[PDB]
RNA sequence: UUGUAUUGGAAUGAGUACAAUGUAAAUACCUUAACGAGGAACAAUUGGAGGGCAAGUCUGGUGCCAGCAGCCG
RNA sequence: UGAAAUUCUUGGAUUUAUUGAAGACUAACUACUGCGAAAGCAUUUGCCAAGGACGUUUUCAUUAAUCAAGAACGAAAGUUAG
RNA sequence: CCACUCGGCACCUUACGAGAAAUCAAAGUCUUUGGGUUCUGGGGGGAGUAUGGUCGCAAGGCUGAAACUUAAAGGAAUUGACAGGGCACCACCAGGAGUGGAGCCUGCGGCUUAAUUUGGAAACUCACCAGGUCCACACAAUAAGAUUGACAGAUUGAGAGCUCUUUCUUGAUUUUGUGGGUGGUGGGCCGGUUGGUGGAGUGAUUUGUCUGCUUA
RNA sequence: GGAAGGAGGGGUCCCUUAGACGUUCUGGGCCGCACGCGCGCUACACUGACGGAGCCAGCGAGUCUAACCUUGGCCGAGAGGUCUUGGUAAUCUUGUGAAACUCCGUCGUGCUGGGGAUAGAGCAUUGUAAUUAUUGCUCUUCAACGAGGAAUUCCUAGUAAGCGCAAGUCAUCAGCUUGCGUUGAUUACGUCCCUGCCCUGUAC
RNA sequence: UUUGGACAAACUUGGUCAUUUAGAGGAACUAAGGUUUCCGUAGGUGAACCUGCGGAAGGAUCAUUAAAGA
């Protein structure tokens, strides 16, 4: 893949003449198997996926398809230059948050812009309806969001559309801020509430939190005591 | 009176040769009896056809390779 | 200083007043002005010797031009001794 | 202060002239080529390097190559690619109705399958799948009977006087082998923009098409 | 001031030929579905559902080529059937007596009399043929859904939105496309913040 | 055969310079980011990029200034 992987490292020598092809890269054969390979926005993908090919042993299948990001153990790709930082962004942040205790996907490799990460077993949240012990899971979902506060950050929109099925887990985390922002607890007590709402609505069932607890659900200037920090390696939202 | 293709008689030395001439003796030249043209097989080559620099938008092949190219290519 | 730190200071820093010492420099006036072979030269007064231009009804009478060799001077930095 | 004159540092005007041009009182009086005299260069690198000499306390100065390598390196002057200001509910602001969440209809991708054709479908449409019938020219043999048409009935999963039981009708319109294929065969016609004459320049360029004030 | 200081018209020489880039019949598929993306229909009820009564449009399209649009009488719970009739159409269907809407009652906030998917039994209509089921009617069954995260579409006046009708395709078959009318608001009359387009130093 | 003399080929042993060749043995040795731009001199950094003193443009000039009859 040399004659392929000089062909995207020469890319930053900046148009583009035709002579950089024929000094810019590196001879007989060398000029020849380019084409021999080569014959058989795009190129910056249709191409570069050949990184992953190399460094990384099956090709899968599709799975998902979204507005800023396509899904097919799992890999993520995003979408012509700032594709790339993005996926540095998402990388070391969950790479970071997985090395605590948080229950998140795992993350297993990164390379030009495409993400590798574990496969979730269960189904989505928004259509459970008979878990066998719900007084438990709803605490633990609450103390969940207590651990965050902590280590300095809160999710902007932690509900039933980004929770899978203690045996949750968390699959993204759009639009994270921290725990500095001048609205932290405006959105904080909507996370708290619109959980709050889903087990009353459809499960009826409105050290820990709920009964069997000393009190009953967390509040914003309880329970956070600025443990971690963790907003400072990753520079959220609000220094 | 000028071109393009079926047909007919004429002319001649390359070469061979009796002789004489030539020469110290010879060879050859000059002269000459006999012989010696119909794919007149008694068959002209050496370099070129992008430009410099006379002369091909012809037809088949090949794969930046084999090669061409004083220089630009 | 863009921001700040090292530093100095209630035995008084920075700031004010009256005096003194040392070494260097010569503002404004100063310009489409001057002088010198070039490098270069700017406070006052005195001494020493030189120079161009101008004026000339003075004197000599070709004594001249350019120049290998050779010779004097030559910013700043640098070398040796006080 | 006014007029004149010699010498000097400069300036403005002028071009018989000069030059590749920028420009030039000399950079003029040069193919119409000769006033006197000193020094230096001969495409770009290697290289102000190596070596010898000479000067200096030293740092260094002066003099000064070749092998080898390369098609350009260089001068002057023209034109001109890839911040502001304007516009729009396929942009926003103030808002309305919403979509995205549920059930169902429907389009595309993927999966599955013998096929789920290709990119207002029950037959036909139809292009897809399984299984059945039926159908050139040029050489050698053949015929007055080469061949053509037709009642009633019949054969398969899918059938008919182009097959078959029975047997009439008709006449050279043609039949069986063997040799290259030629073609109702594949790969002729449509759907904001410039010059003339004049001016400048050796040219490529330039003016016209503008300093200022108006409009979509 | 004033009806109005407007809206619209790049494409079409070579090779290959016996049943050869064929003819035709029966049956199947195009409708299969763990899923992803998108345009829609119906709802989550009291500004409502159900029952009775009131009662109003505009743009279309229709047969002799034969059988199109159908009034009126009779039968049937209904879908539907049957005997006649007008119109080649500003003339007949047709005042297309459309729906939302208005008035008087029942229901009483309970996934309820909201909502009607999935499913069982039976009766009809088109077609040569309805099985994997065109469509219609009757009784029974009674699912999700308690106003919807990140994202994202259209829109400045008889306009948005609500409601229905006609035509197209068409033996039958619409939740589709185009047009028409009925009821009829809120909020700007601006800007370059976001998205996007356009115009006016240097040999690069 | 022999004395002396002039002419004078050439030989031997040391020194020194140059060259040919066998030939160690080794070193080898080579191949396969700046942002004004510069000159001389001295110092510094692995490294263009830094610092002291003197010099050049081969670097883009807006605006304003005196006026005469006893």
């Amino acid at each position: 893949t040399d004659d392929f992987r000089v062909l995207q490292a020469v890319e930053q020598g900046s148009v583009v003449p035709t002579p950089l092809i024929h000094q810019i890269s590196g001879s007989q054969s060398g000029t020849n198997r380019a084409i021999s390979d080569l014959a058989k926005y795009n190129g910056i993908d249709y191409l570069a996926l050949k990184t992953m090919l190399n460094r990384d042993y099956s090709v899968g299948n599709t799975i998902g398809v979204g507005k800023e990001s396509d899904i097919y153990r799992v890999m993520k790709i995003h979408r012509m230059h700032l594709s790339r930082l993005a996926a540095n962004k998402e990388y070391q942040f969950m790479s970071m948050l997985y090395s605590k205790g948080f229950k998140v996907p795992e993350p297993f490799d990164n390379s030009r812009h495409i993400v590798v990460m574990e496969l979730i077993e269960g189904y989505p949240m928004r259509r459970l309806r008979k878990h066998k012990n719900i007084p438990k899971l709803y605490s633990d979902l609450m103390c969940f969001i207590v651990d965050l506060a902590n280590s300095g950050l809160i999710h902007c929109d932690f509900n039933e559309f980004n929770i899978m099925i203690c045996g949750f887990v968390v699959i993204d985390f759009p639009q994270c801020i921290s725990i500095q922002h001048q609205d932290a607890d405006y959105y904080f007590q909507r996370d708290v509430d619109c959980i709050r709402r889903f087990f009353k609505k459809k499960l009826k069932y409105e050290e820990g939190f709920g009964d069997g607890y000393k009190y009953a659900y967390p509040d914003f200037k309880r329970d956070v005591k600025r443990t971690d920090n963790l907003d400072e390696l990753v520079q959220a939202s609000g220094f």
